[PDB]
């Protein structure tokens, strides 16, 4: 048995912040506080304006990325669950969940821009970090890419849902998770735009 009465309900995912890349430098903004944020969690209702491609979004116990690509504001199952995303008219409801892939998605919230998906084939890929970090990624495999410069796993921990963008900035994967050995990352998987465009379909 449980009691029915007290059983909880999870927040929703909120929008904090987004990775501005609109002009020629690469800069984190925070559009929320914390205190904002548990309200913005527990009522679903963000009346905030939106901006831009990257957004960075947060639960009451993890934050994380999310990337808008053709419509879809996507992110890892991993940071979201199930969750709904907090927008104006409130909770809104997941239009994508793959668990096999880590992958889910919401309706891209009005005023985002959508990346494009990447069709240039490059190996030369990069990726944008919570902290606007751009770091060089060389492709690997469908879903890898090889650090060109070994970090500490903790630079990279908060990215998750974040995007390797070609060289065009076309989106060709979401950062999913890291190749560490020991604590350093020397590769990292992605889920690849493609396979995006697979569950789309
Ligand atoms: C050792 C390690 C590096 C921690 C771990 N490596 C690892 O497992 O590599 C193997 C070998 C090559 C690919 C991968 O195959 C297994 C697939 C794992 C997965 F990712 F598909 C995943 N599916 C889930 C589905 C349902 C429920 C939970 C799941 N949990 C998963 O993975 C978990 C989480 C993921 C993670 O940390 N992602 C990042 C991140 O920043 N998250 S986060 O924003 O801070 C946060 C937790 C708030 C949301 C980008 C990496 C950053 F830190 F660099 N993990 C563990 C790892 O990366
Ligand atoms: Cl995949
Ligand atoms: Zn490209």
């Amino acid at each position: 048995g449980s009691h029915m009465a007290s059983m909880k309900k999870k927040g929703s995912v909120v929008i904090v912040g987004r990775i501005n890349l609109s002009g020629d430098t690469a800069y984190a903004q925070q559009t929320r506080g914390e205190e904002g944020c548990q309200e913005t969690s527990q009522t679903g209702r963000d009346k905030n304006q939106v901006e831009g491609e990257v957004q960075i979004v947060s639960t009451a116990t993890q934050t994380f990325l999310a990337t808008s690509i053709n419509g879809v504001l996507w992110t890892v199952y991993h940071g979201a669950g199930t969750r709904t995303i907090a927008s104006p008219k409130g909770p809104v409801t997941q239009m994508y969940t793959n668990v096999d892939k880590d992958l889910v998605g919401w309706q891209a919230p009005q005023g985002s821009r959508s990346l494009t998906p990447c069709t240039c084939g490059s190996s030369d890929l990069y990726l944008v970090t919570r902290h606007a970090d751009v770091i060089p990624v060389r492709r690997r495999g469908d879903s890898r890419g090889s650090l060109l410069s070994p970090r500490p796993i903790s630079y990279l921990k908060g990215s998750s849902g974040g995007p390797l963008l070609c060289p065009a900035g076309h989106a060709v994967g979401i950062f999913r998770a890291a190749v560490c050995t020991r604590g350093v990352a020397k590769a990292v998987d992605f889920i690849p735009v493609e396979s995006l465009e697979t569950t789309m379909r």
